[PDB]
DNA sequence: CCATATATGAC
DNA sequence: GTCATATATGG
C-alpha cells in the first residue's frame, strides 16, 4: 500500500504528454510514461489514469 | 478474493433495477441492490459496476 | 452509506 | 494494449 495521487502538476504534465502523442485515443500507457519521465511512476499508474481520462465526457 | 462476472443476464437485470428508480443518475447502489435480490452479490459489486455505467458514453 | 480516484485482475 | 472489477479515499 503506497497509493499515488494525480496532482495538478502531474495531470497537467500527462495531458501534455498525450497532447503531444495526438489525443487519448492514440496515445499509449507506454508511450505517455516514456514522454512523461517521472521518478517513480510506474507504466501501472498511467494505464489506469489513461482509462479513465478517456471515458471522461 | 472471489472476483465476480457480469454476465449480460445479470447486466441486464442490473439495468431493469436502475431504470426502476429512474435511470442512473437517480438510482442508488443500497436502492439497486435491493431491488435486484441476488444471492452473494454486495453492495460494492454494484457501487462498482455502477460508476461505470454512469460514465459509459453510450 | 453515496460518490469518486486509483489499483489490480482479466481478455 | 484494452477493458472489467476491486479496493481505497472523501463527504
Amino acid at each position: 500500500k503506497a497509493r499515488m495521487r494525480w496532482t495538478p502538476e502531474l495531470h497537467e504534465a500527462f495531458v501534455e504528454a498525450v497532447n503531444s502523442l495526438g489525443g487519448s485515443e492514440r496515445a499509449t500507457p507506454k508511450g505517455v510514461l516514456k514522454i512523461m519521465k517521472v521518478e517513480g511512476l510506474t507504466i501501472y499508474h498511467v494505464k489506469s489514469h489513461l482509462q479513465k481520462y478517456r471515458t471522461a465526457r
